[PDB]
């Protein structure tokens, strides 16, 4: 048995990123509570009540309090200022973080990163981009401004929601994670992905070629929306940006957005109607006006959401800081529906929790990263050191 | 906490590939016993003595015992029709094995193994081919001829071997597995790799375009030697395909065997210093001519060697199939060395183990299949079913 | 308090180089027991007895059987193969070993080496070389052959018993340790040391400059003597090798080799004779007939040195593995007399030795090494994790 | 064990210098809570706030309080007129301190300082120069100034922060201490260093020997500049020095300045923004005007950031003297990063404070002296007296 300076170490890193999807649509159906019979209908509307019982939880008091915090990521208070609790965590918050905290195994090698400092802006957006003006734009336009990656200020993971459209089509072709970082730059389309990881493998998945027909409905303009995305959205606003985008994810461009994005409408219809500062400016005043009011409509959760005082079966969040919040493969998602339902899960997650989070939950689309950093310096065992002893019980 | 059909699931799949590496030489430059003065020098030569002490269990006692046979594979007794125990194990089998044991974990999800009747005819060869001729062709010559994955029957593993050339130029260019079978085959080496997944690719990596030059070197040749590994050491034996292998790994190609392994000592030297045969019926001859040569050769172990009886290290082969073979996670290469070392990579394989490793750092080629298909069926709980149920719990 | 990772580690590292002085000359003056009276004198020679009591037991069972092996080098018992002892060791052994093992502090960081390959080669030589012939070629000669770092078979560490003089005249020139090295090499002196690091240096540390005088008396030539020990010793034996080095070592060289150098006698006396193979061919056969003789004359040790049966004070070398033979800063010379002694020790030694370990000893010219290989892999706490924590402690 | 007067002495001596280097920078990033949300945001500004953070503790409470004092050092007031408490002093001071520390040990044998009276009056000119200009010139400029170990009242350590620049070149060319003196006088830069030091070593590190196009760069400028920092810098002050130093780390010498460290806004700008006496009696009125001053921003500090009362982090300077200063290894800087770090180098410093040390690696820029003083008289023990009294031991 040859042991040599052995340990025994822990580690983490990775990546991981989040998306708005017809997921909570699911959630907020209305299906937790909508047949209760209790009489609680006393001249009330529980359209809105339902969905936006979730928000306030599952982005600062649920997630944010251990997985980020603990994370060993500085946080400033002013993005957790209001450190509050909502009690309207019906079954589905308790449950949800388990089903989205963000904190893979050390028994493996991976954790969990896409900025927080644009990801929950644009959500406490969406909070109240949703929340606020249409509770429920039925699937369409709604989930599509979550899905659409909607309009940044500059930083926003879109470049990864929109990165799981290019590589789809492209079969044949296979590329170096360079290409993630395809988000901002105004040469990454007229450079790297887009010419050379394009007139490599773009000229190969839709050689058009045309002739005197400007070829662009031939995924060259995915390029070029893709080359839009480099150079007309991180000009500013010029209100145009929309336009652009708008023109880049609508005018004609509808057959480019086709193949990861959502319906025009809520391009016009929410990013025009938004003002292109609804996801930067927005995001401020919706974490310094919308936060403080999310108290409000927190209010809500604790006087609204507090009326349910009678049914019980509502009392989530009590703690935080000790009830962490991270340890759950609900990453891969890796599900399959077939007369039967397959939950495939690429990373061994669990058995309990396995089956039982399949009721809505399995986590974003994570840049895995193989790494497991057993370092070890060579300033006391010089391998021939060892391997001279070892080799003096192989002499004898 | 609640409930949805659980279980726990134990699976198996994935890839494994092996080469014949200057690892050897290390482990056969005569560190274990050179130095050791118990006058044993009474009895002649010690050059090949040593080195050739590598064979006869690492692939037959050792690895074929458990690995192979418990790998869920039944085996066929022409290939173990004689199960052998060379005491001269030094502390490299033992310890090698535990080294280079086919075998992932299943608290993750992997498994080894393509080709266990090419590559053992081959490795015998190469016992035969090395521990016959001149035992020690100095790294260069020998070394090739193993790190050459060497002519084949048509099926050898070479494929990727030589896949590893390829992928490590094409920087931005990543390629679909696909690639992976490029190996053998006619066209489909000029379509899909060669013209597809270069006139992509390779147009890009470089893109000479050389005019009245012939493009030489520059991609365009490695191809070319890819393109002939394709068709022209597929159809049968004789010159046309040494010579045309040769010729591919021998002369204006001094640039394509610049990328992967070479010296004009393993093919003007072992090339042509093994008649082509040397290779397949030699895999057979080397079996049932060898391998019961490998008895003398062996016997010669077990009667020669074996008179090292008087030093007092060595042990026997008391038969695996309890011993196992399997375990070791000797994925991804743990090496990276800069003043002191460093041991890196996925595969939170051991500690205790781990570092030990200097003696020898396991490596299977292998290509790693995040699989863990937690199949299941659910004739007894659609979905749904579990939904009003836990829906029937949050209304209260 | 701020810890963030910390461990502890012990290592070793550095140099050490050996000479033979007019040290043991002090040592074998026949203090000892000269006076006393005690009528062993019963017919006996006792010039040598005494001056060959200490070779057997300072070189393979007091050094060697810890020092060397247990410094993790790998032995071969040809060179211990009589790990006989010698109970002569009178007060001058369990004490020499004290006086001179090699084995420098962990407290601290460094170590011994300096070719144990070469030395005890020469040694066991200047054993057969002294204790044979001349038995006390009074001060000059048998201790020039032993300081003139005698001719070698290509390996010896002369090399530093001569750089010690090349540099102690250089007092304008301090030189990179690659002129250690310095050594053996025929650009030695035609390229580095002599031209550059002499053109530079030594062009200033004597410019003479000189016309039609040809310019060797000036220490071109101890630069050129130099340029001899690069081309005129290695080109093997060709006996004016002696001739050479002799001529170089005397011829004229004389203002040459008496900057760092013994007397010419112990050189065409001692060298011609003992002919130059008497470092080379004489080491092996003074190890495989000598060390062998080594016996005859160690029963010199257990039936002469034996015969003194009865004074009752000789009884050394007991053990050895368990003793050990490393650890006591016997290196740093640094020691001066006037009027009073004082030993000032470099490297803080010991006290209770010290003061009582400079009735002799005081071994030779290491090459320090300030090492401390504190080594830290960073795949755990990046740097910023922990001032990121640390730093969470500085805001409230 | 026998016995010759033995002891047991403590020791102190070698050198010790130091450096302003973008290590403050990294410590004044404002990391330390500039994401801390205690909405302490009422008050303005926070730039300089922190940085300035840096001075007032680390040159007279902290540092000047045990180290100098206690260093044997009696101290005059009128440099320590007012011992200060900033309890402003984050996590990183009295961890600072522990880092840097003025004090090597005793089990070893070192010491620090050389010019506390030059040091001092530059860094208190740095604190103003900086925290008084514009408080954060980003890398380029601030630092240069003081990394230019910028102009002097003729004493400034300056010589050796650019010793290190002509020794990093030289590589064969090793040089005497003395090459430490350098730094100011006459002739004796272009005799000692620059010319014989240099038409030695110089002559061979870049012998252009260029005709009809002076040797312009290549050593000789270096060279020059090092003749102008002895002749030229020290012949006064005006425009005739800083226009000359400035020339000389200016124009032309644009390959002296990138040897050592510089930007054209140190030069022209720090320098021509700093009036040739910002550095001497700029050194005096900052220390009887600044130091008083000092005061202002230190009561100031005491008075507003004190006001940072409700945060509950920081703590006062209580008087060392008590709490000492001397200690930490600081020695030999413990730095070398490669996707994993690696606190390297001579000075067993210590385990538990290594590897903490992460937030800052304490350095000096020590010349170290191997010196163990053990010095011992024997007017009572002719080391003969103890010879014969161990020698009448071994004759028994």
């Amino acid at each position: 048995a040859s042991a040599s300076k052995a340990a025994a170490f822990a580690q983490g890193g990775s990546s991981d990123p989040v998306p708005m999807p017809g997921k909570y649509p699911v959630v907020f159906s209305t299906g937790a509570g909508e047949p209760t019979r209790d009489q609680e209908f006393a001249l009330p509307v529980h359209k809105a009540f339902p969905l936006f019982g979730s928000v306030s939880d599952k982005y600062r008091r649920n997630p944010r309090y251990a997985e980020f915090r603990a994370h060993s990521e500085f946080t400033d208070g002013v993005f957790g200022t209001h450190l509050a609790v909502s009690s309207l965590l019906r079954l589905a918050q308790q449950l949800v973080h388990a089903h989205v905290n963000m904190g893979l195994p050390l028994g493996d090698f991976a954790p969990l990163a896409s900025s927080d400092v644009r990801i929950p802006s644009a959500l406490a957006s969406v909070v109240n981009q949703f929340g606020e003006f249409s509770s429920p734009s039925i699937g369409t336009r709604f989930l599509l401004r979550d899905f659409e990656h909607a309009v940044s200020r500059v930083v926003f993971l879109a470049d990864q929601l929109w990165t799981n459209g290019n590589s789809h089509h492209i079969f044949a072709r296979s590329w170096l994670p360079m290409s993630n970082n395809d988000g901002n730059f105004k040469t990454i389309v007229a450079s790297r992905l887009l010419e050379f990881i394009s007139a490599g493998d773009l000229s190969i998945l839709p050689t058009v070629l045309e002739d005197a027909v400007l070829s662009g409905e031939v995924p060259e303009a995915w390029e070029q929306v893709k080359d839009l995305l480099g150079d007309a959205p991180g000009v500013g606003q010029v209100d145009r940006r929309d336009r652009f985008d708008f023109l880049f994810k609508s005018y004609a461009d509808v057959g480019q957005f086709t193949t990861a994005f959502t319906t025009q409408a809520a391009s016009d219809v929410l990013t025009e109607l938004g003002l292109p500062w609804n996801s930067p400016s927005a995001g401020h005043l919706n974490w310094q006006y919308s936060t403080k009011q999310r108290f409000t409509f927190l209010a809500d959760t604790w006087a609204k959401l507090s009326a349910a005082y009678s049914q019980f079966f509502e009392l989530s969040s009590g703690l935080a800081t000790r009830q962490s919040a991270t340890g759950s493969h609900a990453q891969m998602v890796d599900l399959t529906s077939v007369e039967g339902v397959t939950v495939l899960k690429a990373a061994l997650a669990l058995s309990a929790p396995e089956f039982s989070l399949a009721a809505c939950f399995p986590p974003s689309c994570i840049f895995v990263g193989g790494l497991t950093r057993r370092v070890v310096v060579t300033t006391s065992l010089s391998v021939s050191q060892r391997a001279t002893e070892f080799c003096q019980m192989d002499w004898r």
